[PDB]
């Protein structure tokens, strides 16, 4: 596994993240927000995003694993770590590094709705809408891209520490 | 409410860069596994690893208190154990704060059971005057007085983790 080319630079990422934060602040003027980051890959994006949000922010994490084929086709995942914070009647933004088929995030969506939040929006750094297997439109999207690593995203647990996003093989 | 800024955003960025250099020096030519103690160390970890040029693998651990027992013996309940293989690897455990050191001493024994090649501790903030056990962190960002702080991943009742600086609260 070797890196090929830089796809999105460190500076592009920082500018885009600042812009997404402004969009979020506008949509929730004067109100608290709960940010739920999907581990592990979104942790870098989440760390940068929340630091630009001036609203009172509560952050928590969720971890989910695959059941096998079932996950690839239906999005059914096993909750490994559920949320600790209260999102009932709250504004919730679920943060991902990537959304492609949307199957797993759709399943996570239903789980969060059981908690009865006031609002539930999705924020992803990268989006691949051509890979959708279900209806799921993210309200906040950093970049639409055409295997990648960096900025929290790995390849076999490697390269999460790159400050930029790159193509690999 | 927030009282005063204790460590600025810029001071944090400079210090984090410096800790990363110290880490690179100690592991010249080798891969490193970074294990961050959730939830408070996630911001520090995100910034620290981006300055480390070595091949880095990151994972997370979550531990909770059993009550008084934790405050006096460090005994904590592992809520989420590591997924990655640290056997024969260089491991750096990343914390936001080390005070009594009781809990990290307990986590140290847990990781040793995995037989890593090396195991070091890196904390953003250290309060050595609060030690109840012998534990010297190899990497320390700042020595702070025994006071309540928030920001840069650290909360007070789940509030203020999103401040880009560290502040006192009263
Ligand atoms: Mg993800
Ligand atoms: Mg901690």
């Amino acid at each position: 596994i070797e890196i090929k080319d830089t796809l999105i630079s460190e500076e592009q990422l920082q500018e885009k993240v600042k812009e997404l934060a402004l969009q979020i602040e506008r949509d929730f003027e004067g109100e608290e927000i709960v940010v739920i980051a999907v581990l592990k890959g979104s942790f870098v994006f989440a760390a940068d995003l929340i630091r630009h949000i001036k609203n009172d922010v509560t952050i928590d994490f969720i971890s989910a694993s695959s059941y096998g084929n079932q996950t690839e086709t239906t999005g059914k995942v096993k909750l490994l770590k559920d949320i600790d914070v209260n999102i009932t009647g709250k504004n919730v933004i679920v943060v991902e590094d990537i959304i492609d088929s949307g199957l797993t995030l759709h399943f996570l969506k239903d789980h969060f709705f059981m908690h009865k939040p006031k609002a539930l929006k999705f924020c992803t750094l990268l989006d691949k809408p051509e890979r959708r297997k279900v209806d799921l439109t993210a309200e906040y999207v950093g970049f639409q891209i055409p295997f990648i690593v960096g900025y929290g995203i790995d390849c076999a647990e490697k390269y999460r520490n790159l400050p930029f996003i790159a193509s690999v093989v």
